[PDB]
């Protein structure tokens, strides 16, 4: 059950940070978020994501709306 809260969204970058339970900001990508309607993450909103491996950080892929 991979739940996370949107910390802050780098709209001008096309990326964002979603907290893991230990505060570990997971790095989400524009092509990882389901940009249905709008391509942004509501800061403070809780969602789910399919976290993948990443050499330079946890890859927040396949973002599912809670």
């Amino acid at each position: 059950m991979e739940q996370g809260t949107v910390k802050w969204f780098n709209a001008e970058k096309g990326f964002g940070f979603i907290e893991r339970e230990n505060g570990d900001d997971v790095f989400v990508h524009f092509s990882a978020i389901q940009g249905d309607g709008f391509k942004s993450l509501d800061e403070g909103q809780a969602v789910t994501f399919d976290v993948e491996e990443g050499q330079r950080g946890p890859q927040a892929a396949n973002v599912q709306k809670a």
